[PDB]
């Protein structure tokens, strides 16, 4: 056992590794979205910038989980970062909806992680999750819901000016 | 259900609405205290300023609860803000004691809210409450206890100079 | 009678208390509108900011009325702040129209207050009203009329881009 | 009962007093380590500075705990601060290992305190512990583990240049 | 013997260790006073700040004695820091009187230390004591006498405003 | 065919996608190395920082390849980022050797990419590779060779002070 490990259940370590993989996958999905919006035939620069920022934020969340794992004496066991479920995201609105679904799934994973840490009576793990990931997930999910709502009202994707003007105003 | 709603129990939403109403009522009570101390026949400008600041802080707490409600996909259902239980607060000491009682009741409501969020396994709600309201309630209750203790020792309300000097020194 | 009171009719005192309640109610209604526009399924951040500013301005108007009441030796008697007539304001255009109606009603109340103060020959009360509330009410009513006109011409709420672009340009 | 006390179990008060004593004892032990490394025949100035900083941080932790106890209406009951288990810490590596053991024991005490506060449904106490002591304990334990690991790899204490160079580089 | 030790009698080393313990005990007593004055039911913030400053100054005096012990080649042998004689100090005036008694006892200990260092013909120890502790003790004892005199004249503790106004003016 | 695509062979598109995957894998491997060196039982902060910087640089290289693919009208097709071949890198010297091998393999892939772009007569692709990846690969491979040489000469890993001093001086 690690010299620093204390009140850090093994299955909490495994859940943290799984959450690290999930955050890396979310970063990869956001990178895919950014790439799709950097396409010449999509050409939504602010959508691409927003999703690239989300990808970097997800990578930072993963790195923070790795730092937490090392802090608690757990060992990081990296897995394959699965490819995003598709390459063509088909619209700014569809990409925002997929990002909302991804952040809701990541929030569900973090909620299960917090539940596990509570069951194992790991107050530091619970505090770390609720301080650095749960509030961030709620804020990101609310922002994505706002984006999806605005795009839907604007008439996206059918209304071609909708996505362009959302790119300029909301994301620019 | 709201597109952003996740792990947000209906009764947690109802408790948040009730807490919003309670914070608005506390703001109204503090406004009443400030108005009472702005009276010509009371004329405690720093008591009035202190209670006006408390009223604005309570309004900000309510607004933050509304922001949380919207963040979690819950719907804000505002109720009548009941009038404060009295218009004449009868002294700086009595007003401070009533403010202490009000903050204790608001803290009890927040504690019940945290208990409900814990029973419903809403870690984000628990973290939000404990981060933005429980520490603030403890600090405010301690400050009000200090104010009441100092006013009682100084001889308020019978010692008419006690309230004036507390207004100038502690609240000024 | 208050030592500072002179040429302040009791019915003027009651009218000022009623106006304080009405301004607090207007603040509450504007807060409700801001909450509605902070919803994930509405997501009009500048509408929410505008109505929150209106709510804070109405609260400041009530605070100034209470300061006036204390200045004149009258006694502030706070009443229940009634719940806003609805929680779902159903559109930016509808919210602006309801705000216009609310400000017109508040202006009518202030006009009746000025008429009363003129009847009781209270020149200071009349000057206070016309200096701090009548001009503000006219300006706010004109601004709300402009907002409603622009939203109606834009095609709101049927034109989904109308409310979004009004949010960005006029309110942003 | 203190006028500010609310949802503060007496046994939580006793546990906080015990944690006060434990943090003061940790401060005393760190002071002893700093003194040992300020010895002419040890002469590790950065080890002494590091352990003096740890002692002052432990004293600040105890001060914050007593501020919390007063904030919650509990009564601080100070006990004898037991002398450190020894005066000669016999090496930088041994002192770092003893500091790691001390911080692990303090973290275990804080974990038991958080468990008790959770059992007594004291969300403010739990939040205070996790916000100000659990994260700090994890960080300090990780830092001490890093220091011990680096000293062991360097060959300390047998390799006499190991402790000196760790003093200069890591602690300097 | 320590390589640096020179003209440093063994009993001078023991007296320095005893004085280190006494200064740590004085720091602990001042910490207890500060905690008592941070209580909600006495709530004298400037009394608490003054006694916390005294506690930190006593800790610094102890640290300087440890530095002197190491400088002279003596070995620091820490003992249990006895708990303060009581937790409830019962008043600002009583706390100031107890602090005066504590500083006079510490001054007596330092005077005996200087007497011993003179008997052992340790001019450096005598100079260190008279330069860093005797003048400080005389100044602190005079300040505490002034505080006690002012509180007694003001009518403390019976005069409730006495302690509050001394807290504000002298200690604030 | 993309409206912007010109002189961009399908083989070049596929090779760019493969190089994107390889750069992402290199970033993942560097992240694994950084995490390994952030372990309590490794505790080489500058090794961890160096490998984290390498991981971020590899991610930036991948992002630049994605930008190039979109610029040329090719379509980014992301694949699974395979887990690094090991989790425990077992040494600073071993990690540097593995990084050298990884950068040599990435440089070989880039060289094959340049060979393909030359065979397909894609001068812009060749220029992009040789301007942004070949010089960087040569510089990184030389730096890693220098690091490995210095660690080997220092006696790493057997000389436990070797890795620590390389961490402080070369990487710090
Ligand atoms: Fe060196
Ligand atoms: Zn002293």
């Amino acid at each position: 056992p690690s010299q620093v490990r204390q009140n850090y259940h093994q299955d909490a370590e495994a859940a943290i590794n799984r959450q690290i993989n999930l955050e890396l996958y979310a970063s990869y999905v956001y990178l895919s979205m950014s790439c799709y919006f950097d396409r010449d035939d999509v050409a939504l620069k602010n959508f691409a910038k927003y999703f690239l920022h989300q990808s970097h934020e997800e990578r930072e969340h993963a790195e923070k989980l790795m730092k937490l794992q090392n802090q608690r004496g757990g060992r990081i066991f990296l897995q394959d970062i699965k490819k995003p479920d598709r390459d063509d995201w088909e619209s700014g609105l569809n990409a925002m909806e997929c990002a909302l679904h991804l952040e809701k799934s990541v929030n569900q994973s973090l909620l299960e992680l917090h539940k596990l840490a509570t069951d194992k009576n790991d107050p530091h793990l619970c505090d770390f999750i609720e301080t650095y990931y749960l509030s961030e997930q709620v804020k990101s999910i609310k922002e994505l819901g706002d984006h999806v709502t605005n795009l839907r009202k604007m008439g996206a994707p059918e209304a071609g000016m909708a996505e362009y003007l959302f790119d300029k105003h909301t994301l620019g």
